[PDB]
């Protein structure tokens, strides 16, 4: 009756009652040109599709983008926050590619465009400050990252991995965080709240071999987000 | 019980065993020199004592360093990470002072010294890394940050950076920090049956309806279980 009466609770939980949830948009960053000097993205294709599934089983309106650079990326992100999400709850934003760290003020990392040019976790998360995007104010504002006075307010941000380190493939099995993360959200999503789930995923993707990945989490939420599911 | 089954999951939850839980260390900045020109912090002393019975209830050995320069906060710090944690579950670190934003790489945030020099969260978490302190090694480590004004692989850390200005008594700015008192009150009712993550939305929470055109509690974690602080 709890687990009920808690869900239900909506100073506790942030209520996802629309049909759709909201938009997620999954940027795949898999060919880098020759200059950047970054390795192909080997098996980001089996990772893109597996959550490109999962959040359209969790009611998302997913749409993929595949090798974008740093403009292009960025003119998506803009395109997304300059939608109206008056009719959502959520947004969801997954970013696939190559990164790293990048001095920072509140959100740590970069990730890189096809052509080499990095963009900051930082500035992704602000195009979806309730300025320029007043549809998804108040709402959770979810962020996903696979890689190596307007307040800031209900940002998620999960990281395959602190920044500046790595993040273990498998071109087979899918790369351990993203893997993880289909399979928990599969068991559980339904019970589970999102920092619960992500706690088994750095938890599970935290015992293989010998380099420890360790997935991250920044967030400013202020309620526990229970996805949809059917 | 669900809740039961949670707390005695040993993959789904840091389990403390020992008693008491370990170290919590309040550096309390609250008189800063005049060049500074940063104010005199006052009301702090009541902040700082709240929180020093409420990690002490918290099964926990408090220490106390009140106005410390950035150099002996280092030093303060440096001396904590350098102990045996080894019987220990857990390790606490508060700072209540002043604090600066600054860009940096590894971790946002900055605390003001008791001299007016900033600290990076970036060094003070680092402090506390496996090889510098392996008495740690995988266990919980806490930082509670409270300051107006805003290949060692990092593990099992937990940052809560406020910077929540406000009261308890909104017309005396000596009554102490409504974040404080709010987030022990919280701590007051449901530390006995939820997680710090838990309780730390519920702070959030209570922080976004008390003020609009303020931030809110940014926390960064890198824990892999929940973690139900001991209670008695």
């Amino acid at each position: 009756g709890a687990l009920e009466s808690l869900r239900g609770n909506a100073d506790l939980a942030y209520i996802l009652s629309m049909e759709p949830c909201g938009h997620c948009l999954i940027i795949n960053n898999v060919n880098f040109c020759r200059e950047s000097g970054l390795r192909t993205r080997t098996g980001s294709n089996i990772d893109c599709e597996k959550l490109r599934r999962r959040f359209s089983s969790l009611h998302f309106m997913v749409e993929v983008k595949g090798d974008l650079t740093a403009k292009k990326m960025v003119l998506a992100l803009l395109e997304l926050a300059r939608q109206d999400h008056g009719a959502l709850d959520c947004c969801v934003v997954v970013i696939l590619s190559h990164g790293c760290q990048a001095s920072h003020l509140q959100f740590p990392g970069a990730v890189y465009g096809t052509d080499g040019c990095p963009v900051s976790v930082e500035k992704i998360v602000n195009i979806f400050n309730g300025t320029s995007c007043p549809s998804l104010g108040g709402k959770p504002k979810l962020f996903f990252i696979q890689a190596s006075l307007p307040t800031p307010s209900d940002i998620f941000v999960s990281y395959s991995t602190f920044p500046g380190f790595v993040s273990w493939r498998d071109p087979k099995s899918g790369s351990w965080y993203v893997e993880t993360l289909d399979d928990i959200f599969e068991q559980w999503a339904h019970s589970e709240d999102l920092q619960s789930l992500l706690l088994r995923v750095a938890n599970a993707v935290s015992v293989k071999g010998i380099y420890k990945q360790m997935p991250c989490i920044v967030s400013m939420l202020r309620k526990k987000l229970f996805f949809k599911t059917s």
